[PDB]
């Protein structure tokens, strides 16, 4: 699925996205419109050979289980193409965990290259919130 911008923000202020940890609902979804443009299904291989899942992009070597991450960790407890679907809340909940991890969402590499500092609440501009 393709969330529109504002139907992504509604999406995950119902589950509990807005304001986690201190991050307001623009920034997750500024995060997820670079790492994914808004497409739940978005998968990217990285060099290490684990790949990246979903519209925040979640990584198989420590958050999810894809079976092909050799000595990876599953922190998550899911498999990865639970982060695939058009419902986010899989998504979401891994999200809050990876947060709440130490580095806060710079574990996100788009966020911290294109979110972190900028104005991220014209993500949710003229959405009805
Ligand atoms: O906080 C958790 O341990 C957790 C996580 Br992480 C995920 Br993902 C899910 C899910 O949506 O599958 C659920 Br339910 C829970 Br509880």
């Amino acid at each position: 699925k393709v969330f529109g911008r504002c139907e992504l923000a509604a999406a995950m202020k119902r589950h509990g996205l807005d304001n986690y940890r201190g991050y307001s609902l623009g920034n997750w979804v500024c995060a997820a419109k670079f790492e994914s443009n808004f497409n739940t299904q978005a998968t990217n291989r990285n060099t290490d050979g684990s790949t990246d899942y979903g519209i925040l992009q979640i990584n198989s070597r420590w958050w999810c289980n894809d079976g092909r991450t050799p000595g990876s960790r599953n922190l998550c407890n899911i498999p990865c193409s639970a982060l695939l679907s058009s419902d986010i809340t899989a998504s979401v909940n891994c999200a809050k965990k990876i947060v709440s991890d130490g580095n806060g969402m710079n574990a996100w590499v788009a966020w911290r290259n294109r979110c972190k500092g900028t104005d991220v609440q014209a993500w949710i501009r003229g959405c009805r919130l």
